[PDB]
């Protein structure tokens, strides 16, 4: 097993910063977040989900500045978040015996938060 | 298989005066419990967060009308952990999704309430 | 199974309060938190982890004021923080059939949050 939690300030996401966004979010994630009622809040929630998922893997960090594009949040019933690992995240997870990851997201004025649980 | 849910709520998101909303979304036992706590508004907010967290963990697109959450009941046993009991549409939707169990946890501070639920299939 | 979550204001921890710190944190925890970039935030996160872990055990509370030194958060030769139960926490957990506990911690500048999941 494994568990992850992450909390983010809504203002931590600068929607105007295309470089930051493009480096850390897949085109699909960007399309989803850009279409929500509160775009900044949606990106913040997705960012929290990426971090929560990473923490649940039980692996080593590549460094404070490594992009999280490899951890992709996809949707199920249109809006519910599912996890898809790619690249290094996929390798590291498989190397750790992780067979599945579930995630949930929520936000309010204070911050966005996400919780992930992984199965081995 | 498996499922997870998290929800965060402002304490002020619950208006204890709004009897109509409370009646619609909380069971008599939930209302009785929350009404008896040191901070009533905070307790309702935590219970509300728990209902939302539990719903998100079920992996369903919605409960099947309406949006009311009375069907997801938080049961309390003094000095012990909160527990989940599903009724009505929530129970049907959960069973239809293969959910066999749901655990929940609640926390508050001055600023907000948060709950986390995990479901088993 | 069992789940626990706890959220704390960073300012809820008074680092000056040696009595509170000594009563609730092991020497190892105190050393770790005291060495972090933000000491107050680190203690707050560790406190939240203790609370989250307790909630996941599915046991009765000894009271609002009971010390939590028995629930130790270890990070070191560890990637993710890990849980080690001692004393009464260990007995109570074993008595409840808990065989393992995982925990995760997150901070922003305002608050800390932790989530724990226990296995039976
Ligand atoms: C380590 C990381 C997850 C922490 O993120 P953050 O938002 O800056 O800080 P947070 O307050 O939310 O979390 C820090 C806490 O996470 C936990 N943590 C640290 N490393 C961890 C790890 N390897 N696995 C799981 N949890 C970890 C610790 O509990 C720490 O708190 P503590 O020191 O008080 O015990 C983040 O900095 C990171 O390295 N992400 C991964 C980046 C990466 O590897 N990119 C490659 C793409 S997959
Ligand atoms: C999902 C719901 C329980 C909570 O939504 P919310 O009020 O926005 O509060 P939260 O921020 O805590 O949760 C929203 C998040 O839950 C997640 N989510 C959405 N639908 C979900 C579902 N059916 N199952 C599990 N998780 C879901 C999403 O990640 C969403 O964030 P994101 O879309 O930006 O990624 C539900 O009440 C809802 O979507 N309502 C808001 C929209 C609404 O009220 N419309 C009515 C029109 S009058
Ligand atoms: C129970 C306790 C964790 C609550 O901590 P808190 O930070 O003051 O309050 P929080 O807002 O975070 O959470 C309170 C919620 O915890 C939940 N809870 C209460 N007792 C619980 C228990 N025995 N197990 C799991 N969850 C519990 C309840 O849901 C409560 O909210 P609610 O009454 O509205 O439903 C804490 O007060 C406590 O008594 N710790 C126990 C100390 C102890 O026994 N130590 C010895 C180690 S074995
Ligand atoms: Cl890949
Ligand atoms: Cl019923
Ligand atoms: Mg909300
Ligand atoms: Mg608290
Ligand atoms: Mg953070």
């Amino acid at each position: 097993g494994g568990v992850g939690v992450d909390v983010e300030l809504i203002t931590s996401i600068n929607v105007e910063n295309d470089t930051f966004i493009e480096r850390n979010f897949t085109p699909q994630e960007i399309e989803y977040c850009s279409a929500q009622p509160s775009v900044q809040s949606s990106f913040a929630g997705t960012w929290s989900a990426k971090e929560a998922v990473f923490k649940s893997l039980g692996v080593k960090s590549l460094g404070g500045g490594a992009a999280l594009k490899d951890i992709e949040i996809v949707r199920v019933n249109k809006n519910a978040p599912a996890v898809e690992l790619h690249g290094n995240a996929k390798k590291a997870a498989e190397e750790a015996g992780v067979t599945d990851v579930k995630v949930s997201i929520s936000h309010d004025d204070l911050q966005a938060v996400a919780v992930a649980v992984s199965t081995k």
